[PDB]
């Protein structure tokens, strides 16, 4: 049985069929783009205070003075959670009193926002946070809403793997981008926060299905020459564009209803491409069923316009199969075998250190000095060049030696945020940019790598057991701001320490760096071991 790669040589690298594949299952890629970081926004705090009734007709000096003032950063604001007792306001302003000449602040009874918050129009007009009053008491809600977000993604990485694996591709990349785009849709006429966080965890398991799904499709359908450029300048620059559109619609939509909207509309084109995308014949040939994947090539060789030859398929490579027809894959088998075993533990590990950074600084950038808007255009701006990179380096060197600069670089410049100055606040935003670089290059090689080193069996499986336990980091990671009060460069150290500590790790996997695509279990490099 010769290798996929040979038998559709005749097809060419690059052709009609390649070039619209190519295409489209990039397209694919932006609603993702869209929708993977619209939390920022769509979860975002705005500034608030307790309210006060215009019922209680109060002096011009007391609704100067509602609400306690506090130490919020060394700026002298407004308590977020507390006001003074409004009946006794209300008493010493029918009295005649005011305060300060009369009465002293520091000795008012205080009472929690009866009356509601008044959150400020200055950035935001209305997000969830405002729309179900997510604060104060019940602050906690939106770093779980993220949370229960990402556990979706972490469920939709486990299942999609296997369904894909089972039952082909196409299907289960075209049934979750319709998930995806659907659960986004309802998002916009909820009506309780319960249901927002339901519908919220089924579009990240939604999202990371077709995500990956797409990626796998792409990789087997693509020759070795363009494999490379479609993971690195095709899906993962396609995914940059979306991320940097997203604050784009956010600047001029300030309602997160309206910007749901507009985020959700553009994902419901992909219908289009059912009629265009076909199912893997890579993976057809390895389930056995041949026919499908003669037809899917003899439609690819007219589209190109080559002569198709005799017979795609040897008789002997057909009776080869017939016995390989008959057994089936779990997920069991990527821990039945010692190697195999090693190969996804170490994945594994790779995936969640990776992981922990990336999503680490991408929500951070709300905290950073200067506009929201301008700071998530640069966070999202920087990846560009980070795939580009990627790209060259799974071009041009061994997979292990550029993984291992990419770690380097990427821990050792967030290992350094200790040494800015206080006053040079831009120090620190270029040096978390190059960080978001390098582990944002490091995250596009991994893919790729992950993709390479699992056979076509359960290459679909390997890589959603690695995204699963990739999440772990991601459901911490709205927490690391809570870690902050420790101490403000904690964090960083703690993120710039495992990746330089999986830096070292990666020098142990095997080196698939110019070597064909494993078709089968027994064919998968050795680990340097048993
Ligand atoms: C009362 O607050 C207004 C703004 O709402 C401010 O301009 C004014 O100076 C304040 N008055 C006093 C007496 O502090
Ligand atoms: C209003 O304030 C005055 C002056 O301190 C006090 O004598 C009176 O009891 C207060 N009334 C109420 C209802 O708290
Ligand atoms: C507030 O308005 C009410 C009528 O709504 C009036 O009786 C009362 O005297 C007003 N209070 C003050 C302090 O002027
Ligand atoms: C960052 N990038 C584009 C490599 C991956 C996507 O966010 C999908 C994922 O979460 O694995
Ligand atoms: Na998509």
């Amino acid at each position: 049985m010769r290798d996929y790669d040979e038998v559709t040589a005749f097809l060419g690298e690059w052709g009609p069929f390649q070039r619209l594949i190519f295409f489209l299952l990039s397209a694919s890629i932006i609603p993702n783009g869209f929708t993977g970081l619209s939390s920022v926004f769509l979860i975002a705090t705005p500034e608030h205070r307790c309210r006060v009734p215009d019922a209680a007709n109060l002096s011009s000096a007391w609704r100067n003075h509602t609400v306690p003032l506090r130490l919020r950063d060394g700026r002298e604001v407004p308590h977020s959670c507390r006001r003074y007792r409004l009946a006794t306001i209300a008493n010493f302003s029918a009295l005649g009193l005011e305060p300060g000449r009369d009465v002293d602040l520091g000795q008012l009874e205080q009472e929690s926002c009866l009356d509601g918050w008044e959150f400020s129009q200055d950035v935001y007009l209305s997000t969830i946070v405002t729309e179900w009053n997510l604060v104060c008491e019940d602050d906690w809600k939106a770093p779980l809403t993220i949370s229960l977000f990402f556990v979706g993604v972490l469920l939709g990485s486990f299942i999609s793997g296997q369904l894909s694996d089972r039952f082909g591709r196409k299907n289960v990349l075209f049934v979750t981008m319709g998930m995806q785009t659907g659960f986004s849709f309802l998002q916009i006429f909820s009506k309780n926060f319960e249901m927002f966080v339901v519908l919220f965890v089924l579009v990240g398991m939604g999202q990371i299905s077709n995500y990956v799904a797409a990626f796998v499709l792409g990789t087997e359908i693509l020759g070795k020459s363009v494999r490379i450029i479609f993971s690195t300048l095709g899906v993962c620059i396609f995914y940059a564009f979306g991320y940097m559109v997203l604050p784009l619609f956010a600047y001029f939509i300030r309602d997160w209803r309206m910007l749901l909207v507009a985020l959700t509309m553009p994902g419901v084109l992909c219908v289009a491409l059912w009629w265009f995308i076909p199912e893997s014949p890579r993976w057809l040939i390895s389930q056995g069923r041949f026919e499908e994947a003669e037809v899917i090539i003899r439609k690819a060789a007219k589209a190109n316009g080559i002569v198709v030859p005799s017979t795609i398929f040897d008789p002997s490579e057909l009776q080869d199969l017939s016995s390989k027809k008959q057994q089936s894959h779990n997920i069991l088998d990527l821990l039945r075998t010692w190697n195999i075993r090693m190969v996804t533990i170490m994945s594994i590990m790779l995936w969640m250190t990776i992981s922990v950074g990336y999503f680490g600084l991408s929500l951070d950038t709300p905290n950073l000095h200067g506009d929201i808007f301008v700071n998530c255009f640069l966070s999202a701006m920087v990846e560009v060049p980070a795939y580009v990179l990627a790209w060259l380096l799974l071009q041009y060197l061994p997979r292990r030696y550029s993984m291992a600069t990419a770690l380097f670089l990427g821990g050792s410049v967030l290992l350094f945020m200790q040494l800015v100055p206080p006053d040079l606040y831009y120090l620190a935003t270029v040096l978390v940019m190059v960080g978001k670089f390098g582990v944002t290059a490091a995250f596009s090689m991994v893919y790729v790598y992950t993709a390479e080193l699992y056979p076509t069996v359960v290459r679909n499986m390997g890589v959603g057991v690695s995204s699963t336990a990739s999440r772990l980091g991601s459901i911490l990671s709205p927490y690391f701001v809570y870690l902050g009060a420790y101490d403000r460069f904690l964090p960083y150290i703690l993120m710039g320490s495992l990746t330089i500590l999986t830096a070292i790790l990666t020098l142990f996997l095997p080196e698939s760096f110019g070597t064909p695509l494993p078709d089968t279990i027994d064919q998968m490099l050795r680990v340097k071991g048993m």
